[PDB]
Order: C-alpha cells, then sequence, then structure tokens
C-alpha cells in the first residue's frame, strides 16, 4: 500500500554533503575510489572566505565535502555580508560535529518544489528546524530540518548547482566514470527506531514502504528511500547498530546506497583501486552462497553472471517484484561508522519503480545459513 | 664553515607525523598521489582506542598520519594504562591544533643516539618541553620539545616504526613506488626569524647552513636540513609567508622537501595523478627559463635533459658545489599553507654532501627574469 501522504512535493535525491575536516584530501580520494569527477566549487578562490566545497558528480550522483577555513579570515563578516556560498553553514557547528562524530553525512538533500513551503510544512507538522529559507541569488531556495542525531534533511528548490559555485577547470576535471548514476537510498542509526519514524514520517507525510530492527520511509512515488535502524540488545554477537552509535557519538547516518547501471563494471573498477587509494570492500560470502544463488535466482542471472558475481564477492536479493545486487565497502573513514553500498536493481519495469527489489533483508538469513553451511 | 656543534648525537630525519581529522582519507590520498606504501598501522584493530595512525614509507621516508577516535572510547584510562601507541598524543591538543591550522604536520621527528639525553640537554640549552621522554616496551624512547607554533621537533632512539604498531597485511600494501626515498628538508614559517633561528640553534648546537628572508640550520653532517622564512613586508606583491601565517593562525611548517632517485620519473608519475586523486603542481616557469638553461647548467645537463626538465616543468638551480632539481607542489589541503617540493641533487660526492646545490634561492632571480623576459 501506498497512501500518497506526501505534506509537500518532493522530486528527487539532490545531493549529500560532507563535513570534513580538510575537503580537498576527502574529495580527491572520493574521486578516485568511486569514479566521480570534481564539476564544481566554492572556496577562496571563488571569493568565499569561509568555508570550502567540493562537489563531485557521477550521472545524477552528487556528493558535497564542506570545511571550514580559519574564522579569523571572515571575522569582520555578518550574515547580510557573508561569502559563504551555502547559508547555514557555521563554523563553530562544522568543528563540533566533526569532533563528535568525525567523518560523515551533515545534509541529506532532497529537491522540492518549494523549500520555503517544505520548510514551512515540515516545522508545522514537528520538524525541528535548522536552517530557515534562504533565496540565493533569486533562483535557488535552500532550507534545513533536523532528520536525526546532528543529520539534517535539506530542501533545495529552483526557480528554473548553487550560486556562488563555480564550474571547475577542464584539466582539474578528469572525467572518471565507473557507472555509478544516482543515489538510491540513505540510511540512519538510531538508538529507538520507533520514536525516530514517527518523527520523520509525521513532517512529512512519508510513508512505510541479527543485530537490528529497520522500517523504511519513502516518497510518494517512492524515489526518495529512507531506511532507519535500530539495535537490538543481548544478542549473542554485539549489534553493529549498537558498535556505530558508540564510534559515531550517537545517531547519525550509517549508508549510502549508490545505484549503478552496470554493478559488474563498478566493481571491478572499485576492487582495482582498493589498495591504491580507494575503497575497501566488507569480506565476501563464502561459495556456498553463491552455489545458493541457482535455486534463488537462477531464472534471473545465467551462470556467466552468477559467476562475475562470485568474482566481484556481489550479494543478491529478491523479493515478489524484483532482484537486488548489492555489495558493502568497509568504513569510508577511520570510525567504523559510515560506509557506502552500491547496488543495481532487476524488475519493477513500468521506467524502474524505486526500491524494485527491497534492501537486501533476506541475506540476513542466506548470509548465516551460507557460513555454516560453508564449515561443511 | 661548519663548527659541528651539535650538542647531542643526531642521525637522521625520521618520520613527518601529519595531525588530521580522519587520517585514513588522508593517508589513502597521500598513498597514490605520492607513490607510498602502506607499511604500519595502529588503530582500534590493534587495540589503540585514542588515536588512528597509518605510516606510509618510501624508501627512507615515513610520513605518519594521525586522527583522534572519540574521547569516550578511551575515557577510562590513565596515561599509566593507556592504548595509544603514541604517548604524546592528546586528543584535546589534536583537535585545537586541526582547528587552528587545519591539516599540517605536527612533528618533525629526528633519530638521535639517545632521546632522554637529547631532551634533556635541549631543555637545559633553552627548549621549551612538549612531552618527556617515555620508554615504549623498553626498545624505543620519545621525547618532544617546541619547534616553531604549534609543530614540536620529536627524538626518537632505539635501543637495536614503534612498539604497538603493526605492518599492514599484504593486500592492503599495494608496492606503489615512485622514486621518493628520502627527506632532504623541512622548512618552517614565522613572524620573525631572528629569534626563530636563536632559540632552534640554541637548544640543538644546529650550525647556519622576494617576499622572504630565509636561513637554513643544520646538523653536524648538515644531513638534517631545517630551514626558517620570514615575511618581508612592504613588498608589491604581499609575501607569501605572510599569506600562510594568515592562513595558518600563526608559524607552522611551511613545506616538505623530498630526495627522489629519479626525479624525471617522480614527475612523470604524480602529474600522470594529479587531477585522479593525486597533487598538482605550481605554474610551471616560462619557456624562455628553459632557454636560459642552456647558459646556466649545460654543462651538467644534456639538451634532451633540459628538454625533459621543461615537459615536467622542474627548475633547476647552481650552487659553488652542485646542481639542484627541484618543483613544488600546490597546497596539500584547503588552505594555502603546507606543499611538498621534490628534489635531486648533482654533485659533491666524497656518498654525497647534505644540501649539495642549495635550496633554490637563485631561482627567486631567474624567474622574475625569466617572466619579463618572456613578456619579449
Ligand atoms: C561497515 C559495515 C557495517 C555493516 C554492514 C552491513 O550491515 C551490510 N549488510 C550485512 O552485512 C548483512 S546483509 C545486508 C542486507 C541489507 C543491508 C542494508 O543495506 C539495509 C538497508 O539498506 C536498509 C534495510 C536494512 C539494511 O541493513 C545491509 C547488509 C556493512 C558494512
Ligand atoms: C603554495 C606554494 C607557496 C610558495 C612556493 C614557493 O615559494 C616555491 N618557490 C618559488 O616559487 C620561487 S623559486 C623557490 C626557490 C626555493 C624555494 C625553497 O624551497 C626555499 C627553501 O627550501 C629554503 C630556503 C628558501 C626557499 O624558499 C622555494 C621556491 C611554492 C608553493
Ligand atoms: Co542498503
Ligand atoms: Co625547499
Amino acid at each position: 500500500k501506498n497512501p500518497k501522504s506526501d505534506k509537500f512535493k518532493v522530486k528527487r535525491f539532490h545531493h549529500i554533503e560532507f563535513w570534513c575536516g580538510d575537503a580537498t584530501n576527502v574529495a580527491r580520494r572520493f574521486s578516485w575510489g568511486l569514479g566521480m569527477r570534481f564539476s564544481a566549487k566554492s572556496d577562496l578562490s571563488t571569493g568565499n572566505m569561509v568555508h570550502a566545497s567540493y562537489l563531485l558528480t557521477s550521472g545524477d550522483l552528487r556528493f558535497l565535502f564542506t570545511a571550514p577555513y580559519s574564522p579569523s579570515l571572515s571575522a569582520g563578516e555578518i550574515k547580510p555580508t557573508t561569502t559563504a556560498s551555502i547559508p547555514s553553514f557555521d563554523h563553530g557547528s562544522c568543528r563540533s560535529f566533526f569532533s563528535s562524530h568525525g567523518l560523515g553525512v551533515r545534509a541529506v538533500a532532497i529537491e522540492v518544489e518549494d523549500a520555503e513551503s517544505a520548510f514551512s510544512i515540515s516545522v508545522a507538522n514537528g520538524a525541528i528546524p535548522s536552517s530557515p529559507p534562504i533565496v540565493l541569488n533569486e533562483a535557488v531556495t535552500i532550507a534545513e530540518v533536523k532528520l536525526y542525531g546532528d543529520v539534517v534533511l535539506r530542501y533545495v528548490s529552483y526557480k528554473a548547482f548553487l550560486p556562488g559555485f563555480e564550474r571547475v577547470e577542464d584539466a582539474s576535471s578528469f572525467p572518471l566514470d565507473y557507472g555509478i548514476r544516482r543515489l538510491d537510498h540513505a540510511v540512519g542509526n538510531v538508538p529507538e527506531l520507533g520514536p525516530a519514524l514517527t518523527y520523520v514520517a509525521g513532517f512529512t507525510g512519508f510513508h512505510q514502504f541479527s543485530g537490528l530492527n529497520s522500517a523504511v520511509l519513502a516518497s510518494n512515488d517512492e524515489m526518495v528511500l529512507l531506511p532507519i535502524n535500530e539495535p537490538v540488545h543481548g544478542t549473542k554477537r554485539k549489534s553493529q547498530i549498537q558498535t556505530y552509535l558508540e564510534h559515531n557519538e550517537g545517531a547519525g547516518l550509517q549508508h549510502l546506497a549508490l545505484m549503478s547501471e552496470d554493478i559488474f563494471r563498478t566493481l571491478r573498477e572499485m576492487r582495482k583501486r582498493s589498495s591504491i587509494g580507494g575503497f575497501d570492500f566488507m569480506p565476501s560470502p563464502p561459495p556456498t552462497y553463491y552455489q545458493n544463488l541457482k535455486k534463488r535466482v537462477g531464472d534471473v542471472l545465467s551462470d556467466d553472471q552468477i559467476k562475475e558475481c562470485e568474482e566481484l564477492g556481489i550479494l543478491v536479493d529478491r523479493d515478489d517484484q524484483g532482484t537486488l545486487l548489492q555489495i558493502f565497502t568497509k568504513p569510508l573513514g577511520d570510525r567504523p561508522t559510515i560506509f557506502i553500498e552500491i547496488i543495481q536493481r532487476v524488475g519493477c519495469m513500468m521506467y524502474q519503480s524505486g526500491g524494485c527489489g527491497g534492501f537486501g533483508k533476506g541475506n540476513f538469513s542466506e548470509l548465516f545459513k551460507s557460513i555454516e553451511e560453508y564449515e561443511k
């Protein structure tokens, strides 16, 4: 069931903003590891004395990396005279976020039809305001409300990246591309799932789509997908959600799932780079898992395609409507907190429906099953 | 003249430690950009609940990247019970350093014969203590005194990387190598050269070897080389030293000069990677500079070798004893502060004497000369 209860018009995920200590080094690492191109900047070279912000893109996926400069560079500014291109930015908030949580996502940004209206309706329906609507160059409106922990849901609306950002020079914009095309879902970890769902669904009208309980909130067309997890305590192996909350100093964004148009190419390219500056992947499932794939998805993937899944460590799950291929990186930074998922979905062709094939929850059983089997 | 006045026995540069917000991302970026291999780690996986530290090596060059975890992970520890592998580390100092200066060098480490003696003699001769001598696993002694700004001079001595560090697994240790072999010199920027030189030369006994004044302090065999620069004010173009001090919030390390055994190979490899996660280089000199090279170094470099210098943007300088090839990166991070120099020295064969060919001070005139000439 989909009651289509969105309280304002939501379009698609727009960007993800990481708050960093040094944006240059994180952005360069991510560009090489994920095959994303440098496409826009706002920094000292563009007149921004407040923050350094670098935008990477792959298809429709936009990752923004921001870090504060010394406050002394902008000490004479006030908000009416600011050189910041993102008016919600604050030095103290950024340093506090980073000190508390380490490298991670500060903003999940969605494009809406009217960011001032979305903000107004959200706050009228219980959202905690974070940054009020601000109109940039009479062209773009941006507003922020609290999502969970110190993560904000950012609303962006366009009259027709952001004013004050400059498209980057060609030489610095090497056209890397490993096949990633858009953000599929963004997942939060919280101590208590119930209150988190009630809060977010309360202000958005989004509907509902071992070691954890999870539920997914979705927009009307189910293209904005926000799963939320809570830990389950007292378990034999300690909950990975609880480890996250301990190392992150509380709730925050757990993972970003990035859709690829060719997951085999994406994983070939990312794995070639794991040990030369890129991203590592979690341990692969045992060969029993791939033996057991013929019975589960043998009508969807050929033996060769199943073998390619095994060469790359790709997991497969299936629901009533479609099939999903997925794989998980090791944590992106020092702390065992945020990671990335690469995904590709098969089925639900109408365009493809959002969330086709689910989120892989069946792989909890199949991995557990496969590991024991593998002891053999 | 070299009075050989070292107040304690100094061997060679040992390592450089960067204080970071996220050590993983900086270390991975530097590994790919400079061709350095991951060789040791101290982090959660090795029992360190305090800091994450990753060591990269190329030949004898050792770069260490350290960032703090949440203090909550180690809140029950005291110094006698610490899980930190570097006992001088402090969460508050690290966060304060990074907030003030951004990404940069915290420690210039030199190997000495006895770090406790070096510390004692240094402090007896005016050094400001930073961390007292601590014996690690009855095998290594480490001590720190203030160098300039928030940079420390770290003394390391070995009875026979550090205890508590683990050599990294093979798969994560891809054997990158672009030819870099050791640290040649490490350069500080200060507001006032005179007092800085008097302080450092006072406690070490090291001897003395537009927009700035500079002087170089050197150990007995002139293999530890510490240039220091101050700004010259009132100049037409604003001093790059003053820009550094403004953006860094005061004195700190300006550049690390890395010796290559084959500068042409190093620059070919680094430039191939500039736009795919590596390091950018400062603007190249005009072709007039390379035309003028035949008269200056035509007895040292062939026409082909001069042409290779022009293809790569390499600068050349010469003193009375040898010739130096050098080139400079753009700043390593967000702020226009720290950068890297790649160098190779020709001459002064006895082994090669330290500092053979100087530090390139003649290139200030030759670039100024060449730029005007180039207007032609
Ligand atoms: C560092 C690190 C820490 C933890 C992990 C994982 O938990 C990866 N993972 C497994 O290991 C067991 S199969 C699995 C199946 C689905 C998902 C998943 O994506 C979601 C969602 O999207 C929303 C619904 C619930 C869910 O969990 C994750 C899985 C990976 C790396
Ligand atoms: C971001 C950035 C900011 C500034 C720069 C430079 O100043 C680079 N540079 C020039 O541009 C003009 S030639 C030149 C010659 C020598 C040196 C040099 O290495 C030293 C020393 O080692 C110790 C002695 C004095 C010195 O300056 C540096 C030079 C490069 C990048
Ligand atoms: Co997922
Ligand atoms: Co130099």
